[PDB]
């Protein structure tokens, strides 16, 4: 029983998980924190963290190797999948991994330095522990590359787009696609002909318009601070009113893109927490300031649903996905009814069910369109494309 | 006959225009350009620009009532409407100008230096020349004033909004205002049960959702820099993006700034004109960059019509108005069309008539949605509440 080891190395961790290329099973899952720091450990499965005191990418691999060989799995390792930040405008598809790739790679680097950067530290390392095995590079990016000019050019000088390459690309492409194609599965759709908004909400949030397959309009810019509010990320800002903070203030373009990133989104306006749950039921408890996040939060997202439908001929689908999307029962319903115009009825009793019941429609029958509940499995869609790929001559 | 004398002062020049009461028409307009430069001329209807030479605010406005004088309708000014830009947080209406007034206009001026600023010196001005007349302030953000926190917060911390007042605010209000109550007649609509959008397009572009009458959501932030995308101005821009641009070309906030009002929007990805009609024209002449700025122009339009749509609880109308709005017979037909997710079907016949034909509905029979084209009339706004407020005991 062969397996597909995927790694996604972030600039703090390595994440890590072993799918069985049979069923598509999560059969180990760890995490390596404190990377590059004067402490690091690594847990497995919640498994009791062990240290390695001031370890590297290259060391941090080889531990999770060490213990990938502690399980008799390491010479089962038939694949694997680097998920990558950043593909630029030169990766439409997953690929296997090349020298030729990694000089690609390097080359869009700049979009994304702190990600892009540290998944070449992956590769790298992956490469001297695993030379026989075939490695595949997965792009958060590449699902979104089907945009039109008009939906992914910036309103700014085309010289920027020409020469720099600022543009739109949008993230979670990969769970985009992922929850696509289940969609079309769960509410019956020819394929070639359907209109899909998903709404990944989560860590990040990002919206993804999919007509006939094929992504045609995402919320997240060239980095993942345009569209959604977020946790910590504050979403859509009017450069105005960032330009004139700048003056007010006496503060740095490096102070606002620290605010904007840490200090902003849901914590930034309840001035509490970036965790939904903590949120929920501050505002159980009758905190005014964790409700106005919520429904600022509800808000935007209805606001880009709605928005993104625009780039479809029919509305057929609108999916929720993500930590919050497929657990949060509140935000859904906040949603969907915010989405009053587009004719939607939502199912109580449908969307009270937690995520235990996976894959759920909870729009109720006379709804023009159809309202579900896709869990997102982002190690899946890497493993289906490592597969895929080895099968292949290179 | 009494008359309204109607004042705009930019940062750069000074329009004006001359309402007859009783039936609310143009008697005179001018412009007097070239402010506070060291040439400066008047030109009334365009009847041969006359210089003053080195004139300021105080100057320009005295030549205007020499000319009123001129023309024997300086003792027949009942009422002065004053144009103002930014009214914040404290001003939800139109007012009749008293010393408290200018001080709360003063105190919000902060928000938009350039333009409230000259707004105060015509205040001044029109104070010294005519004290006898009643004189009141139109604000162009007080129509916005109705939107809930959830469609204002901005997802930066809290304090912000609370010390500083980051938030959004919108524009083009006494458009949107006016357009509005048009609508109510010609789609024979009830203003408490009703939901439209408004889509100020020309100058600067903006998007108004009208739920029963008040104003639920505006494309436009805290400045005019947000939203849609412009003939100069950007629209929405990821601010990951511009603090990318930043460090990459090593630039200013200030030179950012500079950047996105006047370099970007549709000059800025053609490279060729502000003018839609020279790139309509160019586009014919099968000019891609042109076709590119025109398409993207359309599709941001489209996303935050749909987008707008989700504050309201049913659609009922889709009202295009400002320069654009009103004459482009190709943008209104290409926004339709990226709408057809809405249900609506356009008339050709009716979408082809020129503005001449005035307040008119562009969209078929079948269409769920009602689609027209109402010209606006800020001027005859203005003059409304002038003479509402010529009634009051002050
Ligand atoms: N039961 C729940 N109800 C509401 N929010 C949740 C729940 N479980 C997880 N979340 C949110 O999901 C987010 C994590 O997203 P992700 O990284 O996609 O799992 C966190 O910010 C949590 O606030
Ligand atoms: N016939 C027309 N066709 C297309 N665009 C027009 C036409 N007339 C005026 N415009 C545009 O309207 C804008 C002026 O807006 P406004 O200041 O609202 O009158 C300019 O940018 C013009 O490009």
């Amino acid at each position: 029983f062969p397996v597909v080891l995927v790694i996604n190395c972030g600039s703090s961790s390595i994440k890590f998980s072993v799918l069985d290329v049979a069923t598509c099973d999560v059969l180990m899952a760890g995490i390596a924190d404190g990377m590059n720091t004067e402490n690091a450990f690594l847990s497995i499965n919640g498994d009791k963290p062990i240290n390695l005191a001031h370890s590297n990418y290259e060391d941090a691999l080889k531990a999770i190797a060490f213990e990938l060989e502690k399980r008799d799995l390491t010479d089962s390792v038939a694949l694997i999948g680097h998920r990558i930040a950043h593909g630029g405008e030169l990766f439409t598809q997953s690929v296997i991994i090349t020298d030729e790739i990694i000089d690609n790679i390097r080359r869009v680097s700049p979009l994304a330095p702190l990600h892009n950067y540290a998944n070449l530290s992956g590769i790298d390392a992956a490469r001297h522990l695993f030379p026989a095995v075939r490695q595949v590079a997965v792009f958060d990016t590449s699902f979104h590359q089907t945009l039109a000019p008009e939906a992914y050019l910036y309103g700014l000088p085309w010289e920027y787009f020409s020469s720099l390459g600022v543009r739109r690309y949008g993230f979670h492409g990969t769970s985009h696609r992922y929850v696509s194609r289940r969609a079309y599965e769960l509410l019956d759709l020819d394929e070639k002909d359907s209109g899909l908004i998903v709404a990944h909400l989560g860590n990040g949030a990002s919206i993804c318009a999919v007509r006939n397959g094929q992504s045609v309009d995402t919320s997240m810019g060239m980095t993942p601070l345009e569209g959604l509010m977020m946790g910590t990320r504050s979403g859509d800002v009017d450069f105005g009113a960032m330009a004139w903070i700048a003056k007010e203030t006496g503060q740095t373009l490096s102070d606002l893109e620290r605010v904007v990133n840490k200090e902003s989104g849901l914590l930034g306006i309840s001035g509490l927490s970036s965790d939904l749950r903590v949120l929920e039921k501050a505002w159980h408890e009758g905190h005014e300031r964790a409700r106005l996040a919520i429904k600022t939060f509800v808000h935007r997202i209805a606001r880009h649903i709605a928005g993104h439908a625009a780039s479809l001929h029919r509305l057929d689908g609108i999916i929720f996905t993500g930590g919050i999307g497929e657990n949060s029962v509140l935000i859904r319903q906040l949603v969907i009814e915010h989405l009053g115009v587009l004719g939607l009825t939502l199912d109580v009793e449908m969307n009270k069910q937690p995520n235990s019941h996976g894959e759920r429609i909870i729009s109720a029958n006379p709804s023009q369109v159809i309202c579900a509940v896709i869990p997102t499995n982002e190690e899946k869609m890497i493993a289906l494309d490592a597969i895929h790929l080895g099968n292949v001559k290179a």
